[PDB]
């Protein structure tokens, strides 16, 4: 199987192999990583949002994956789009974070992969 603390600790990682079984699990057991159990859970916060956290030199090689596995999980609710639920951080989202982390390139990478830019 595949589960959150394993995802967590390896959005934050320089490697993204560790993610290997993550779309095997996710698919034949009919789940997204936009469901709640991939999530912080106090906010609604995704493992994306954790991945453009802690950016090494500007980038996280783990972005691209996720994305890809997210779309290869044929997910409705898009992992890109996923946002804040709570009712202090309602709304905010990964694509909000990349930019106050500064890094043109995760915009890029972000908006390139169909982050909403409103």
């Amino acid at each position: 199987r595949f589960d959150r603390d394993r995802l967590f600790s390896v959005v934050s990682r320089g490697v993204p192999e560790e993610l290997t079984g993550l779309l095997e699990y996710l698919r034949w057991n009919s789940k997204y990583l936009t469901d709640s159990a991939y999530t912080e859970g106090s906010t609604g916060k995704t493992c994306l949002m954790k991945a453009v956290l802690n950016l090494q030199d500007g980038v996280n090689a783990c972005i691209m994956p996720l994305l890809q596995i997210d779309k290869d999980s044929g997910n409705p609710k898009l992992l890109v789009n996923a946002q804040c639920t709570d009712e202090f951080y309602q709304g905010h989202s990964a694509l909000h974070i990349a930019i106050e982390k500064r890094s043109l390139q995760c915009v890029k990478l972000l908006v390139e992969n169909g982050a909403d830019v409103h």
